[PDB]
């Protein structure tokens, strides 16, 4: 076959779907097909493994999901020892981040971040706890989905609890959650809190006076997943590559 | 054999992945396997249908821009047949009651950003909006261009250049996006100086300019419509099934009233 499977969480989640248009044209350039998977849950990647073991797939790019083993077929991982990753550096990312937001000693950070047993969520929280530290600042973890509803949640929590200084987001997703429960409570940003964010949607330039934001590198880590799973195929039997993304500064994070 | 490809012209635009959800879902209940390819041209659909048909796909969902032995249904445009089942969204119909949330009184001024002239759809929406002009006696100037974030930012510089009209109509998350941005730059309130309407319902449009009044294409009823359109096709191919024409809502918020 022709034909490489890309195994995403969540299409409809703009995070994995910014990617997807630099794999299939470097997938295309190398002479092979994208077709496209959506897998949460170990049964649904257990059935689109095997869906892409029986088309005789080329090779497989994939986020993996707790729980999954896949076998005899070229495979890179990304995101998250017996296949190539490629990784971004959340921990230094995160890092500067919330070294952006604070100005200062004896001040409050609330984070919201996804599942704690996560090994992203470790880096980040890794990242965060470390610039807290050295800052004198104190941070304070909630745990959630990546999604508006949990972001909605957990920034009715951090409100009703009173404010604090800061506020470190890990998700698009959550950080839209956040902004409508800030709008109706009619909080300001920044003059209540200031803000640091994850990637980077269109919409983010154009509200709380733009979000400051740890920004991973979508295009670079496309272009080497495939880099990487191509000198699988013709090259049989490698490690991780860990890239850096940017910290973009805006409005959100300063008074 | 119990994979069902799904096609779509591009797959970071959230008119096309958010009936994704709805579709593999479905498809699941009824025993079939979703696999997503892109194309936006026909060098690109017949390199992704003839894989298709290596693989031996039990059924096909797509956008058309198509060979035969594999049962498919189109989505928001194509063939008009037998076997050929069509799901259709009323653009027309919501870009006419977009129109008339927008407008409050009479003999206002309208600017429209539209998409390409040349599409069916486009179209479909310019009938929408300038019937809904003629009966509130306003006047409307469409201005056209592309689904994307800078042309959105280069008409709204235009359209502020040549002086705010009383409402503003956008086809297009990504270019409410544009106009949003170039409004932030230009330090347009909304809906202060303009009002406006917009399309789809992407979560930051509850989050800016009071809340963007929109109309939305029923995008789940969309992905549920298809699949049992599919799944009429392959148990029972005797059976007719024609053109499903599905109609969305407008969502009143703060951006369209002063």
């Amino acid at each position: 076959s022709a034909l490489v499977g890309v195994i995403v969480p969540d299409l409809s989640n703009e995070y994995y779907s910014e990617s997807l248009q630099t794999i299939q044209q470097d997938l295309k350039a190398a002479g092979y097909q994208m077709l496209v998977a959506e897998a949460n849950s170990v049964q649904a990647q257990d059935v689109v493994m095997e869906s892409l073991i029986s088309i005789q797939a080329a090779g497989i790019i994939h986020v993996p999901v707790v729980g999954s083993i896949a076998e005899g077929i070229p495979m890179v991982q990304l995101t998250r020892p017996g296949f190539p990753r490629v990784l971004c550096d959340d921990e230094a990312g995160f890092f500067q981040l919330t070294e952006s937001v604070l100005g200062g000693s004896g001040m409050n950070i609330a984070a919201l971040v996804g599942e704690e047993s996560l090994s992203t969520t470790q880096e980040r929280m890794r990242g965060i706890s470390h610039a807290a530290s050295i800052y004198g600042a104190e941070v304070t973890f909630h745990f959630g989905h990546y999604s508006v509803e949990s972001g909605e949640e957990m920034a009715q929590v951090v409100f009703n609890n009173g404010l604090p200084d800061a506020l470190i987001v890990a998700s698009p997703r959550l950080m839209a959650g956040v902004m409508r429960a800030f709008t109706r409570l009619n909080v300001r940003v920044p003059h209540d809190v200031v803000i640091g964010g994850y990637d980077d949607p269109e919409w983010y330039s154009f509200v709380g006076a733009g979000i400051t934001t740890f920004v991973p590198p979508h295009e670079e880590m496309g272009k080497e997943a495939v880099r990487l799973l191509v000198d699988l195929i013709e090259n049989p039997e490698t490690g991780d590559v860990v890239l850096q993304g940017q910290v973009i500064l805006r409005g959100s994070s300063t008074h």
